[PDB]
């Protein structure tokens, strides 16, 4: 079955009935998004080494085994994002300021140095730091990635020629060898309003764009403290690439956040689960209506503070995975697993945007009081070609398979 037993070293992870998995690879320094090469080769990001291959053994099901690992890029300076073409020859990785491009060998399973070039540059700020990187699938020229706030409250997310808080697009194809990196802001605008929506993923049913929203800490509405269970962690849809319909709006941060929950919650009004408020600190002006009328209300909402940081469908497009790396503002944890959530043949949530209840568990964690110490915290998501489900655990360096038993 395995040429080693790899063992975790906290409460095991709980796969809900139907649902096996296995650790796969430990000693990682902190493993984020996750790729596979054409040779069937796992590429890792990880943060602070830079891109590492890990050469699999495969004996079927959960069955694998890491032989080899050799580091293909040495950039101390990448820190999340990753995505290959589709032809398998170009590497594309970020750092906070620079979106590479590198040439793959994959007769080698080597990059040469020298071939590195910027696709996209100028994207720096502090606090949120991580570039993700999503090629299309239906459009394989178009490269989105998705860039964070300044703070947990950041002013300039206001100003969209900041480039701050939001999801740009960008045709690699445009871009000669002898002309220079897109500045952030020439891409297109999937959207803005987006405080650090680390997942971006592609719908294959239509193509449509989702990403997942890691929402403002310590929140206050009319001053009282209602962080505990607010505002919602979201669900976003940005259209469809190649097109203008709903896409390029603003989704509300830092104005306007998205209702979790009702109970006790100042001034509710005709608020439903998963409605957008306006911000105790909001730009002067700025009501709930102008949250209702100019902004970008989810599609789903979640419980607050599980910070999701990847969103993968299966071929079908009838189920995403979603990675709930943890909560750090909350009195009692949350998060900590790995949920499922079920879209319909018009590429949408079958899940109403006021449930509660959408996100399916998969793996959680047994006792959320021990977290994050003594849990996993799921980061990237990626499938194999037989629909095998990998993820990596950065703050534990581990890499685990998951699937259907
Ligand atoms: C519409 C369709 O083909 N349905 C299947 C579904 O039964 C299966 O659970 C999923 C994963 O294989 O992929 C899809
Ligand atoms: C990056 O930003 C600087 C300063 O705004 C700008 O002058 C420069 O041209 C930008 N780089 C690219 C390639 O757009
Ligand atoms: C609003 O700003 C105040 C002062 O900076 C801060 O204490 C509070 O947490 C903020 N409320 C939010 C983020 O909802
Ligand atoms: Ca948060
Ligand atoms: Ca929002």
């Amino acid at each position: 079955c395995t040429t080693n037993n790899l063992q975790v070293t906290y409460p095991a992870p709980v796969a809900a009935d139907g649902w096996e998995y296995r650790l796969i690879s430990t000693g990682l320094t902190a493993p984020r998004s996750i790729v596979f090469d054409s040779t069937g080769g796992l590429l890792v990001l990880d943060a602070g080494v830079g891109v590492r291959r890990l050469t699999l053994q495969d004996n079927g099901g959960t069955c694998l085994s890491v032989t080899a690992n050799a580091t293909l890029i040495a950039d101390t300076a990448l820190n999340h994002g990753l995505a290959i073409s589709a032809d398998g020859g170009t590497i594309y990785a970020s750092t906070v300021n620079d979106v590479y491009a590198y040439t793959y060998n994959e007769q080698t399973n080597t990059v040469d140095p020298t071939t590195r070039r910027t696709v996209v540059t100028n994207m720096t700020n502090t606090d949120h730091v991580t570039r993700t990187l999503l090629l299309s699938s239906r459009l394989p020229n178009e490269l989105l990635v998705s860039r964070g706030s300044a703070a947990n409250e950041d002013p300039q997310a206001r100003n969209v020629t900041s480039g701050h808080s939001q999801i740009r697009a960008y045709d690699i194809s445009t871009l000669a060898a002898t002309d220079p990196p897109f500045d952030f802001v020439a891409g297109t605008l999937i959207g803005w309003g987006l405080r650090d929506s680390v997942g971006v993923g592609e719908n294959p049913t239509n193509g449509g764009i989702w990403s997942v929203e890691n929402s403002v800490d310590d929140l206050t509405r009319e001053g009282v403290d209602v962080h505990q269970d607010n505002p919602g962690e979201e669900l976003n849809f940005h259209g469809i690439l190649g097109n203008t319909a709903n896409q390029g709006g603003n989704y509300g941060y830092p104005d306007c956040y998205a209702l979790w929950s009702t109970a006790g919650f100042p001034d509710l009004g005709a608020l439903e689960v998963g409605d957008q408020f306006a911000s105790d600190n909001a730009t002067a002006g700025v009501t709930d209506a102008t949250c209702n009328t100019n902004f970008v209300d989810p599609r789903l909402v979640f419980q607050a503070h599980v910070s999701p940081l990847d969103i993968k469908f299966n071929t079908n497009g009838t189920t995403a995975y979603i990675t709930f790396h943890g909560s750090t503002d909350r009195t009692t944890p949350v998060g900590y697993s790995i949920v499922s959530v079920a879209f319909g043949l018009n590429g949408q949530p079958t899940s109403p945007m006021d449930s509660t209840t959408a996100a399916n568990n998969i793996l959680t964690s047994p006792d959320l009081t021990q977290c994050p110490d003594d849990c996993f915290t799921p980061v990237g998501l990626t499938f194999d070609t037989i629909g095998r489900l990998f993820f990596s655990s950065d703050s534990t360096g581990e890499i685990f398979v998951l699937q259907q038993s």
